[PDB]
C-alpha cells in the first residue's frame, strides 16, 4: 500500500530514543502528517519489536479526541515508518520549557483532559505506562493528546523489558519490578500534576540511585506557593501502596480540579 515515494518530507519535529519524526505531506491529497521513522537495525539490537507491534494494534484501534491517531505504516529494507495524526503546537514538554510553570487554571485543564484519556484506555484495560510531557502533545485549539503508546500493554502485568531512560514519573512496583495494573498511570499523574504547578517533578535527584530511593519512599516536598487544594489531590495520587490511589472518577470530581478546569469530563 503505501511507500516513502508517497510523501514530501518536511521539517524534524522532534527526536525520541528510537523515533526520528518528521513533518510529511501525501502527494495526490496534499494531506499534512507526522512521519515516525524507526531504524530495524536499532529495533532489533534492542528486541523491542514487541513494543513497535503494541504501538501499531493499541493506537489504531483507540479513538479519543485526547490520543493521538495512527494512521497506518510501511517499511522498506532499513526503516519502518509509523503514519501519525499532525500535532501542530507541539510538546507539552517544550511549552514547560517556555512557561517554567503553569497556573492552576491551565494545570487543571490538562490533568482533566488526560484523565479523560486515561478513563477511556483504562475502560480495554489498556494501560500506558510512559505517561511524560515529552509524549503529550497539543492539538491545533491547544488540547492535550496523548502518544507513544510503545510501553503500553494489558493488566495486570509483569515487565519484561529492560528500563530506559529517567525514573521520573515510574511508581514504586514498576521500578522495583512488581506486578502491577492501571494503577501506575494513576501515579503518573499525580507527578505530572505537580510538575505543571512547581517547574519539576517531585522525587528529582541528581543520580539514578537517589531518586530510586525518593521513589521508594515517597519523598516529596511542596514549594509555598502550592495551595491546598492542589495538594490535597497530589497527595492522594502519590500513595505506595496502589490500590489506596484514586479512581479517575474521583480526579474529575475533585473540588480543585472542578473550580479551575476549563472542560468538563
Ligand atoms: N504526531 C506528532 N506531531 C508533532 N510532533 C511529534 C509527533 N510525534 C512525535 N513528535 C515529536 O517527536 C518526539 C518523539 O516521538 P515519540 O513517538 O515519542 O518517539 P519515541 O517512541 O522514540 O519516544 C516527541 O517527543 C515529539 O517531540
Ligand atoms: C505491525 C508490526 O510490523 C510492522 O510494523 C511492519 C512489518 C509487519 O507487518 N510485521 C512485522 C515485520 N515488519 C516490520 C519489521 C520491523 C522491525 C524489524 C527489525 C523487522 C521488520
Ligand atoms: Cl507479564
Ligand atoms: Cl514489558
Ligand atoms: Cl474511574
Ligand atoms: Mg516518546
Ligand atoms: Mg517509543
Amino acid at each position: 500500500q503505501w511507500a516513502l515515494e508517497d510523501f514530501e518530507i518536511g521539517r524534524p519535529l522532534g527526536k525520541g530514543k528510537f523515533g526520528n519524526v518528521y513533518l510529511a505531506r501525501e502527494k495526490q491529497s496534499k494531506f499534512i502528517l507526522a512521519l515516525k521513522v524507526l531504524f530495524k537495525a536499532q529495533l532489533e539490537k534492542a528486541g523491542v519489536e514487541h513494543q513497535l507491534r503494541r504501538e501499531v494494534e493499541i493506537q489504531s484501534h483507540l479513538r479519543h479526541p485526547n490520543i493521538l491517531r495512527l494512521y497506518g505504516y510501511f517499511h522498506d529494507a532499513t526503516r519502518v515508518y509509523l503514519i501519525l495524526e499532525y500535532a501542530p503546537l507541539g510538546t507539552v514538554y517544550r511549552e514547560l520549557q517556555k512557561l517554567s510553570k503553569f497556573d492552576e487554571q491551565r494545570t487543571a485543564t490538562y490533568i482533566t483532559e488526560l484523565a479523560n484519556a486515561l478513563s477511556y484506555c483504562h475502560s480495554k484495560r489498556v494501560i500506558h505506562r510512559d505517561i511524560k510531557p515529552e509524549n503529550l502533545l497539543l492539538g491545533s485549539a491547544g488540547e492535550l493528546k496523548i502518544a507513544d503508546f510503545g510501553w503500553s500493554v494489558h493488566a495486570p502485568s509483569s515487565r519484561r523489558t529492560t528500563l530506559a531512560g529517567t525514573l521520573d514519573y515510574l511508581p514504586p512496583e514498576m521500578i522495583e519490578g512488581r506486578m502491577h495494573d492501571e494503577k501506575v498511570d494513576l501515579w503518573s499523574l499525580g507527578v505530572l500534576c505537580y510538575e505543571f504547578l512547581v517547574g519539576k517533578p517531585p522525587f528529582e535527584a541528581n543520580t539514578y540511585q537517589e531518586t530510586y530511593k525518593r521513589i521508594s519512599r515517597v519523598e516529596f516536598t511542596f514549594p509555598d506557593f502550592v495551595t491546598e487544594g492542589a495538594r490535597d489531590l497530589i497527595s492522594r495520587l502519590l500513595k505506595h501502596n496502589p490500590s489506596q490511589r484514586p479512581m479517575l472518577r474521583e480526579v474529575l470530581e475533585h473540588p480543585w480540579i472542578t473550580a479551575n478546569s476549563s472542560k468538563p469530563s
